[PDB]
């Protein structure tokens, strides 16, 4: 991911650093990746 586990937060600052809005940890993976929901980058 990119925090996790043990850090939501930093998927969302890092989503945000990027050019998103929220992500969150893959929750059907324990919690480890850092996946990036909702973004304000479309057309």
């Amino acid at each position: 991911g990119f925090g996790c586990p043990g850090n939501q937060l930093k998927c969302n600052n890092h989503c945000k650093s990027i050019s998103c809005r929220a992500g969150y940890c893959d929750a059907a993976t324990l919690w480890l990746r850092c996946t990036c929901t909702d973004c304000n980058g479309k057309k």
